[PDB]
């Protein structure tokens, strides 16, 4: 009917707590576990038997009893101490992998048995919305003024800035249409700064292409599969292709480097550093595509669509290892793990690193012929590309910041960058903090 996802919106509502209220109820929690002197909560064993129970798809009275059965079961005082405390590896609570997983009724019982809802998890709930599960469960569209990236995360998801604006809204988690549009702009831009550059130029136009044909609106492909057909003719004539690829609630990074020009080999960059990789995997994979072919048009429009369709991690990655012939990545290169994120910016950025590695490859004339000195280039032609974009922001913050002075997101966005990179290039960190100290005189 109606009824179901107006209270599901209406809860979830009434269940927002700032984060310092979160973390002041948990520490309360924690002390009457303590002052109880029982049996240490287990969060690693009460996921384990949460997702047990919601593979059941039990009923309101049924799934309540199990859920106060399996939290007393691994060590909380009740279902609601469990709900508001418990943490998997990723860093979820219950209420935020419930939304991820597009599990809207089963959020809807978690609400019921006392979770609440932080910044992270109203953030998870929005990304989530715009997907074909919440539509069916009669979600209204997100409304258009949503669309727009919130300063907080245009700033920190690029600088790597961890804050709250004052509306509530988080650093992390974001849509893929705007970030994507970022993303482009800044692979452009880099573009335009260097134009000697070949690599980027052929970088900026493969993002430029499929940022155009994908037609994202908030994190929902709107050309499909139209947009699937352009990518793979792209790639059968022997382009560079990147390939916007996400599961629910979460965004890797894809990409085809060719041969050459009307080549039908080359290589296909996957990048994931947060959820769905383990902690040895978390950076990018090349596999050697000797046959492009079975990079179809349908392969692409899933790797497109894997939230808004409810795609799982593991039926992404089944996918892309099949279109690379089920055959094992030639090279890993680590990039560094991130949690709670949905990594909109730093999985589609460290897949430029990648590419940069097979275009090398190229140059040199196969992957077994890369040496020391070029894949060391490599990683210096990268790292000076990510200096580029991180320079850029902070000036455009900085300028934000003396255009708008009083501003409280902004002046705590500058704050938290100097307060979180104290290690940053130090004429970045004279920038801000004169940034900074014009702010405030404007007394
Ligand atoms: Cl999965």
């Amino acid at each position: 009917k109606l009824s179901a996802p107006l209270d599901m919106l209406k809860q979830m509502n009434e269940s927002t707590m700032e984060q310092t209220k979160l973390d002041e109820l948990r520490k309360k929690m924690s002390l009457q576990a303590e002052i109880l002197n029982k049996a240490k909560a287990d969060n690693d064993m009460f996921f384990r038997l949460l997702i047990e129970l919601m593979s059941l798809k039990l009923q309101g009275e049924l799934f309540k009893e199990q859920l106060s059965k399996i939290s007393k079961e691994s060590g909380y005082d009740s279902a609601q101490s469990a709900l508001i405390q418990a943490t998997n590896s990723e860093g979820q609570s219950p209420l935020q992998y419930a939304l991820q997983k597009q599990d809207f009724s089963t959020a809807k019982y978690f609400l019921d048995n006392g979770a609440k809802a932080g910044p992270i998890e109203k953030a998870v709930f929005e990304i989530a919305l715009d997907s074909k599960a919440a539509k069916e469960f009669g979600f209204p569209p997100l409304p258009p003024e949503k669309e727009k990236l919130h300063p907080v995360k245009n700033f920190g998801l690029v600088l790597g800035i961890k804050t709250t604006s004052v509306d509530g809204t988080p650093s992390q988690f974001g849509h893929i249409a705007p970030t994507y549009q970022l993303m482009t702009d800044s692979v452009s831009h880099f573009a335009k700064s260097h134009p000697g550059n070949k690599n980027f130029q052929e970088i900026a136009n493969a993002f430029q292409f499929s940022n155009e044909a994908s037609a994202f609106k908030f994190s929902t492909p709107q050309r499909n599969p139209e947009a699937g057909n352009d990518l793979a003719r792209r790639i059968q004539g022997g382009e560079l292709t990147t390939i916007p690829v996400s599961c629910k609630g979460h965004a890797m990074g894809l990409s085809y480097v060719p041969d050459g020009p009307g080549s039908k080999s080359g290589y296909l960059v996957y990048t994931n550093r947060g959820l769905g990789a383990k902690s040895s995997e978390h950076g990018t994979h090349i596999f050697r595509i000797e046959d492009s072919s079975k990079i179809t048009p349908e392969f692409i429009n899933n790797m497109t669509s894997g939230h808004s369709n409810g795609a799982s991690h593991d039926e992404i990655m089944s996918q892309i290892k099949a279109a690379a012939g089920n055959k094992e990545p030639i090279h890993h290169i680590k990039q560094k793990g991130q949690k709670n994120d949905n990594c909109t910016i730093a999985n589609s950025k460290s897949n430029i690193e990648g590419i940069l590695l097979c275009q090398k490859a190229r140059e040199v004339g196969g992957f077994d012929k890369l040496t020391e000195s070029d894949m060391d280039s490599v990683k210096k032609e990268y790292k000076e590309f990510t200096k580029h974009m991180r320079v850029e922001k902070v000036n455009e913050l900085a300028k934000a910041l003396k255009e708008n002075p009083q501003d409280p997101d902004l002046n705590n966005l500058t704050k938290e960058y100097l307060k979180q990179h104290p290690n940053a290039d130090p004429k970045l960190k004279q920038t801000l903090e004169t940034a900074l100290k014009q702010a405030s005189e404007s007394s």
